[PDB]
């Protein structure tokens, strides 16, 4: 018994991509810099800190924190294809509409690699996590730019270009940076909840979730608040047309009007820079060009808003069904954060990441030729059952869980800190003013499937 070995924890710097989940477990044990990346220095773990240290190590989706036995001494020194049968499924008949767990289980069980409708889906954690970390082989640039001259900054870039974009942009998107915005975001969120509360009922998607992200976006980036509904309209049309081989005249015009609006905004920020993000990325040691900030602005609008909308809906749905959970969470920011992580783990708004391979690669004993289109199944991995943080159930055990709902590897969601901030604000201020509410009768929650959204079609709520 009494040979109790002590432990040390260290950071593998090549694995950290700044998820900052470790910091959420304990900010003093797991410090981060102004870009949201761990600055933990290797050290002996105090016996009283062992459980929180294990929790932080368990929270990192890149496995970048390593706990090892502190056992160095004078003797023990520490040095400083086989598969030819391709499974095929039809995407559109996966059982997704009612229960994502049943849907991803159907896909997972067909095999490590499943061909559906032109794409190779990688369904298994080993392959997905490895592929996310291997941008040389699994390229984002080859997959994620429409043949559109406006660069999709930073989504459609590989290292080293991608690395520069992340170095430049992460200081503006970190927990430290966004904390300065929180009084503003909280004030606007309180106002939105107050508009809802006095009604006694809503259809939460159309009435709140569809509006809340763009409202806060305008506040964050200093855009005119009266432009919200025009901008939502443009966003909705440009999202809808991305799937269309032959966009309508209304589609083309919507895209043109959004481009013209953002072009004028970006040019004005370059002429008269203020203490805002879109101004400041355009000056300093390594400036972004106007076209780069324009591409970034389009990406934030088209990818950072409907994702939060969808997560709002799932958050309110689950609270509506669970009265005792509502009561625990109210005025409980630490457990609200636990809850929001479970919602993103179980109902990630972008459940797969597309890539194109640059060289042959063997996955599941199967070799995929160079140039293969590949979808990495984050959502399925989040539910693969391989540990207690990976079930199909909502798990409220007081701990921050690792998951891949915000992606992983270098493209890990740039807005992940913001998404968590907005979702925890919403849940907290909803429960503050609307502690008890229920689903309207005869409601069955479903997503629209197959489609470009994994969000609830609607969410009818009622209260007194
Ligand atoms: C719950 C809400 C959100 C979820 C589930 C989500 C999910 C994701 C995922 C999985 C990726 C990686 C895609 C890939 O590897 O190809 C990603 C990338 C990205 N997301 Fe988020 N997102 C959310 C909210 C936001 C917000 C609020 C913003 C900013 C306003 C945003 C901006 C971005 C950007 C700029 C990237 C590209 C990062 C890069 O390629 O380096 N997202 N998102
Ligand atoms: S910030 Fe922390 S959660 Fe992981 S990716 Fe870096 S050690
Ligand atoms: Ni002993
Ligand atoms: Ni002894
Ligand atoms: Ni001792
Ligand atoms: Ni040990
Ligand atoms: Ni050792
Ligand atoms: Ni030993």
């Amino acid at each position: 018994a009494h040979h109790h070995h002590h432990h040390k924890v260290r950071l593998d710097p090549s694995r950290c991509v700044g998820h900052a989940q470790c910091y959420a477990v304990d900010p003093d044990l797991f410090p981060i810099d102004d870009s949201g990346n761990s600055i933990l220095a290797e050290h002996e773990v105090r016996p009283e800190d062992m459980q929180l240290t294990r929790d932080g190590v368990a929270a990192c989706p890149e496995m970048a924190l390593i706990l090892e036995e502190d056992d160095a001494d004078v003797l023990h020194r520490h040095q400083p294809a086989g598969s030819f049968y391709l499974p095929r499924l039809e995407y559109s008949t996966l059982p997704m509409a009612v229960d994502r767990g049943v849907g991803w289980k159907t896909l997972r069980d067909a095999g490590p690699v499943v061909f559906m409708n032109g794409w190779y889906y990688l369904t298994r954690r080993e392959d997905v996590l490895a592929a996310l970390r291997n941008p040389k082989v699994f390229s984002s640039r080859k997959a994620l730019q429409p043949p559109n001259p406006l660069p999709v900054v930073p989504l459609a870039f590989d290292p080293p270009e991608h690395t520069r974009y992340r170095r430049i942009l992460q200081p503006y998107f970190s927990p430290a940076a966004l904390s300065k915005a929180l009084p503003s975001l909280r004030r606007h969120t309180v106002a939105m909840i107050d508009a809802i509360a006095g009604r006694g009922e809503c259809e939460a998607m159309a009435d709140l979730a569809n509006l809340f992200p763009f409202q806060l976006f305008l506040v964050l980036y200093g855009l005119p608040l009266e432009d919200r509904d025009r901008l939502i309209g443009w966003k909705d049309a440009v999202i809808a047309m991305s799937d269309r081989p032959h966009p309508t005249e209304a589609d083309v015009a919507a895209a043109r009007e959004l481009l013209e609006y953002l072009t004028a905004m970006v040019a004005e920020r370059r002429r008269n820079p203020g203490p805002d993000v879109l101004s400041q990325v355009q000056i300093g040691e390594d400036p972004l060009s106007e076209i780069e900030v324009l591409g970034l602005s389009h990406l934030l609008i088209l990818a950072g808003l409907d994702t939060v909308t969808a997560a709002v809906g799932f958050s309110l749905l689950e609270l509506a069904r669970r009265p005792q959970l509502r009561a625990m969470l109210r005025d409980n920011p630490k457990q609200i954060r636990v809850f929001i992580e479970e919602i993103v783990r179980l109902e990630p708004s972008a459940p797969v990441a597309p890539r194109v391979t640059t060289e042959p690669v063997t996955v599941g004993g199967m070799t995929l030729p160079a140039g293969s289109p590949v979808r990495l199944c984050m959502a399925a991995v989040n539910r693969d059952g391989s540990d207690a943080m990976s079930t199909d159930e909502l798990v409220m055990d007081g701990k921050v869980h690792r998951h891949w709902g915000f992606g992983g590897g270098p493209h890990r969601c740039l807005g992940s800190h913001l998404a968590r901030l907005e979702l925890t604000l919403l849940v907290g201020e909803w429960l503050n003013q609307i502690p008890d509410f229920e689903l309207a009768p005869d409601y069955a929650p479903e997503i629209r499937f197959p489609s470009k959204s994994f969000a609830l079609k609607n969410l009818p709520l009622r209260w007194s």
